[PDB]
């Protein structure tokens, strides 16, 4: 999907924008706000985070895939749900804002791309066996 990429892209641009920081580096619309309002209230309600695991992950550039993969790996050590998907997309929005704070800005279309590969590899799986995203804006929107 390059559908997939577009809900990155917009999750993670929607936090930058959010949280004071340029987005520049870059139904589907019902998709997107959903998860849109979706991270804020993860991030509300927790604050837990990111935790040892952007801790876990400390970003370079050079910083592989796979590292990426270890790490987002741990929220779904029980399997998927809607829940582990919310708190990955918050998880990349996370790691984008370090990113930028350590002056690494490069990064965010990386993030980017790690993240829309790892959904799309094993989170599309189930998420196609839980209904689609109509589900997930059925349960969020």
């Amino acid at each position: 999907s390059q559908s997939n990429r577009e809900l990155v892209v917009d999750f993670l641009s929607y936090k930058l924008s959010q949280k004071g920081y340029s987005w520049s580096q870059f139904p589907m619309a019902a998709v997107k706000q959903a998860l849109r309002e979706a991270g804020d209230e993860f991030e509300l309600r927790y604050r837990r985070a990111a935790s040892d695991l952007t801790s876990q992950l400390h970003i370079t550039p050079g910083t592989a895939y796979q590292s990426f993969e270890q790490v987002v790996n741990e929220l779904f050590r029980d399997g998927v749900n809607w829940g582990r998907i919310v708190a990955f997309f918050s998880f990349g929005g996370a790691l984008c804002v370090e990113s930028v704070d350590k002056e690494m800005q490069v990064l965010v279309s990386r993030i980017a791309s790690w993240m829309a590969t790892y959904l799309n590899d094993h989170l599309e799986p189930w998420i196609q066996e839980n209904g689609g995203w109509d589900t997930f804006v059925d349960l969020y929107g």
